[PDB]
């Protein structure tokens, strides 16, 4: 019944520290030390995904990061991800509480289970049709409302209500491997598929969190229009850094409010269901 | 002169298709196969059976040694490989309980060894660029389809039949699979995209098995089982999958008999000639 | 001054000085390199698949090949690639000066930088919206005009004005990992996405050339229709080689003219912009 919130911070990334934990996992070392402490009465653990941002997205040890948070007793993970927009409604400065993704990563360790010595014993086939924890998604959305940040829900709001900057209540991300950005050809193809944003760090992090029995939700920071618009609006690293810094302030407020909103509810049945889903997805029984 | 290898997928972890005459615990130049190989006969036709995931289904799709499985069967003198694959549906007319004799695929796998050849010392010498436009052995595909007819299973061919001939359960006489890496299932977003591309089913094990079989000079065909990777429905899906396994077992046993009733000398030679004609290094030297 | 590398050499046009073996921080290049001159312009020729054509596309050391040309002082790289056509107006014997691509390769070393000891220390996030050097693209096209080869621009001209064999003034490529050719299902999917050609070797070569601060342009050689047409037109090795041997003399004329055209212009601002793009993409330093 205990609740403990892990926070995985991307580009641009909270409380007074109780302890710094140098941990190891059976999958290797996490990206950095883990800082443990409290937000109000809620226990919380913070972990930077890139550790002085020297580790590219394809080389982050997502297994060790998620497992380390599980081993410190986290029940939830809140994650941030920098991204580029593929659609006109999503402009730099907006946020997206994602609910879908398309995976184009490769060469990353994306599961804890297998038949090799470097993995846990078993064959795990996890359902991923709706790959995030829906309860935690709505917490992020309500947190933005409580902090007087606009929310745009395309299902129930006219397009004229999309007042920027705003938090988009839904969205799909294509995760590319990096480190290069997309070509205009690739951006047009992803947009034609109906995708909303492009990023590099969401997958396999989201999949491993569900394998570990954790509730996971992501808030993406729109820093650019990818490269499907005008040449002045094409992505570079400086464009990504120049927008993260301005938006980090507001995503901090959202994260800290979401931690408090998580602590204000009972999660006994959701945590139980997270664990049961893993056990029922074991094909080796 | 024929010998039929069988690679059993989910539902065939311990097949027992015939009385075991002998066993082969072997390795290959590309590592260990998934399990020991079981030898026997269907009538007078030699047969060898190998569970793709191992006896206890301990090996996930991404970690299956497709190269060792295909090579071990080639080493034993197999001329054909029949494989089973459990799949999910992406289209309205493919429903749980149906079967598909695949003729096409779209590859979204990565990180698997998918060729016997290359420039590394542990690969076979040479560069092989195989044609894959119609990646299966068409003659063996038609034997699987005829075996279903002979076992009283409906066959639906959307090229010549209207949709009212789609009577379930049925063998779809053609179809395309997207092969994904796994182990996780697809998101709704990914499934929507694969459906929009026109793909019929989704699976995790077809590729690179089919590609390696053609590299090895073997006639390969796959029969896929459509199941449901989803009030209560799990018990009905499992009973339905059990019934599908019994049907596929009947199809496999009849197909081995049908293969054995014909001569394959020309087709086997054509399979070997196709490998040689795809050796880029040799054809560059030829000119 | 400039110096042109050619990744993919007659007597009266290429004055061969010598053959060179080099090493790089990322291993050995595919083969030794031929150093020479086209007029007064220094030129280096490097075959992608090595001696005996024993190296398949997925195992080519693109990092070593590009870095070796960088270390020898090249300012430009011109590349040729055989390819299959996905569209009716691109026919065997044509050429394509690509301007776009979609990447379906995996497991290749595609960046010089990273956190492993096998790569240079750092994190490079390169923009790739328009991944080629446009000035060098337009030289390849103008080289074709100078050699009396037809040029077809589908933005300006009409399908009824396409004269073969022609250099297509733009186009997009899907790069697949190989070694196998595509299925018919994959071919039609790529065609439906709007792609023009399919190949195996463009990526990561084009990406690493930009990482190295070099101007890179590719002219593809259409050898086949992949496998979206009739059975006698489905791709195979013999078909690819038969057409390649007949088109290679035209593409040799283009590349030799392009090298002389590059030498006739100043590239000071372009080269400086190439290097400034690399440094501004170094996340670890910013
Ligand atoms: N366009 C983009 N593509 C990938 N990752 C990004 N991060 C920020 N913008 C991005
Ligand atoms: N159809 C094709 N596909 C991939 N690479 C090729 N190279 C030449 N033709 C090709």
């Amino acid at each position: 019944s205990k609740v403990k919130v892990g926070i995985i911070g991307g580009s641009g990334f909270l409380f007074k520290k109780v302890g710094v934990r140098q941990v190891t996992t059976p999958f290797g070392k996490p990206s950095d030390t883990l800082v443990e402490g409290f937000v109000g009465d809620v226990a919380c653990v913070v972990l930077p995904r890139h550790g002085g941002h020297l580790i590219p997205p394809s080389e982050v040890n997502y297994r060790a990061n998620v497992w380390a948070l599980k081993d410190l007793g986290c029940t939830h993970i809140l994650a941030t991800n920098a991204c580029g927009s593929l659609q006109e409604d999503l402009v730099p400065g907006d946020f997206v509480v994602l609910n879908q993704f398309m995976d184009k990563t490769w060469g990353r360790e994306n599961t804890f289970y297998g038949s090799k010595p470097d993995s846990l014993k078993g064959v795990l086939h996890m359902p991923m049709a709706e790959p995030f924890c829906e309860r935690t998604r709505q917490i992020l959305i309500q947190a933005a409302r409580n902090k007087s940040i606009n929310v745009y829900d395309k299902k129930t709001m006219d397009k004229s209500a999309c007042i920027h900057p705003c938090v988009h209540a839904e969205g799909s991300a294509v995760t590319i491997n990096g480190p290069r950005f997309s070509t205009r050809c690739e951006s047009f193809i992803h947009k034609a598929m109906g995708l909303d944003i492009v990023n590099m760090t969401l997958v396999p992090e989201v999949s491993l969190a569900r394998e570990a029995g954790l509730s996971y939700a992501s808030i993406a920071i729109v820093t650019d229009f990818d490269c499907w618009k005008s040449e002045e609006e094409h992505v570079c690293v400086d464009m990504v850094l120049e927008q993260f810094r301005k938006s980090v302030v507001h995503v901090r407020e959202i994260l800290l409010e979401a931690v408090a909103l998580i602590g204000a509810e009972d999660w006994t049945k959701t945590i139980e269901a997270n664990k049961a889903l893993v056990m029922s997805s074991r094909l080796d029984l």
